[PDB]
């Protein structure tokens, strides 16, 4: 089944590939639907998933947790990951979008997530954006609140840029197990501005978010070169879709990114993890690279 990794120098070991349900409300499945796919995508090897205080205005949590109620013994077969930091204008109190790192948010928002999911701990808990407010006094207060109470396994950070990371670290007892960052063909800036090099050297695994762009990777004209490129590699490479190609490209890089799957259709997500079987030269690496920026390597 999926391959196995470790997040972190003993931290969490978790699918390589992760299901994102950022998206879920869009689905418009009913509970029973949500825990077929579940078992569905648990069967598969995709173990991890990953979820946000915020996603669907606040519901996608909630959604979720009908699911852990209808079927509690799926809690112990997957690894929860959860987010805070990020509060919206979804929020009646909140005229503008901003960041709330405080200790007592944080601690309240992961409390909250618990009772929305319908489970008694997170497996890990990120700080979803970095924030120009952000104490780390503070948010490693709160983290050792909810380490120490049995709440969250683990800790990390997304978004996050090597010196943010660094001043959270420091605050840290243990390690920072990912920063989960957007990692595709069609955004590629932190392969080179050192946030990956920060996590191949700590040996720390990113989540990689929008693998596929969103869907730009299928609907922006300015990618036609990177479909028909992709087209190319899945035809000498026998794979089945372009975006299989697109997920064996990420997991190609030596951070070990995981990808998350963002697709509600469980026929993408059997799909999708087939990427773990190929067997991508460096030459279908670099020529991918270049279809999607269209300009050579120096
Ligand atoms: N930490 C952060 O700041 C952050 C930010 C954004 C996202 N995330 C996380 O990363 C996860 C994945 O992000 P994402 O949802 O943007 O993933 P993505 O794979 O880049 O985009 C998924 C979108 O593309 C569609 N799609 C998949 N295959 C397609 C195909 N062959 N043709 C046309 N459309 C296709 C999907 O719709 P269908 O369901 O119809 O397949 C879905 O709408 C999210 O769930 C979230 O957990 C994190």
């Amino acid at each position: 089944m999926v391959q196995r990794i470790a997040m972190a120098p003993q931290g969490p070991e978790f699918s390589r590939f992760v299901m994102g349900y950022w998206r879920l409300m869009d689905w418009k499945m009913s509970p029973g639907e949500l825990v077929s796919f579940i078992e569905q995508h648990l069967d598969l090897g995709v173990t991890t998933v990953d979820h946000a205080d915020i996603y669907g205005d606040y519901q996608c949590e909630a959604a979720f947790g009908e699911a852990l109620k209808r079927a509690p013994h799926l809690r112990s077969r997957m690894e929860i990951v959860s987010k805070c930091g990020i509060a919206t204008r979804a929020r009646a109190e909140n005229t503008i979008g901003h960041y709330i790192t405080d200790r007592d948010h944080i601690v309240l928002s992961a409390e909250q997530s618990l009772r929305n999911l319908a489970t008694d701990h997170l497996d890990l808990l990120l700080i979803h954006r970095p924030d120009p407010l952000m104490d780390a006094d503070e948010v490693a207060e709160a983290f050792l609140a909810l380490h120490h109470s049995g709440k969250v396994r683990h800790f990390g950070v997304s978004n996050f840029t090597p010196a943010q990371f660094t001043l959270l670290q420091s605050r840290l007892p243990f390690t920072l197990a990912t920063n989960q960052v957007e990692i595709s063909p069609v955004h590629q800036p932190l392969l080179l501005d050192g946030t990956l090099d920060q996590l191949q050297q700590l040996r720390i695994r990113p989540m990689a978010w929008s693998c596929l762009g969103g869907g730009r990777l299928f609907n922006e004209e300015c990618f036609q070169a990177l479909r028909d490129e992709l087209a190319q590699v899945a035809h000498e490479l026998n794979a089945d879709s372009i975006e299989q190609v697109v997920y064996a490209w990420v997991l190609r890089l030596p951070s070990q990114p995981l990808p998350i799957i963002g697709s509600g259709k469980i026929e993408r997500v059997r799909s999708a993890i087939v990427a773990e079987k190929l067997s991508m030269t460096r030459q279908q690496w670099f020529r991918i690279r270049k279809a999607a920026l269209g300009y050579d390597v120096p």
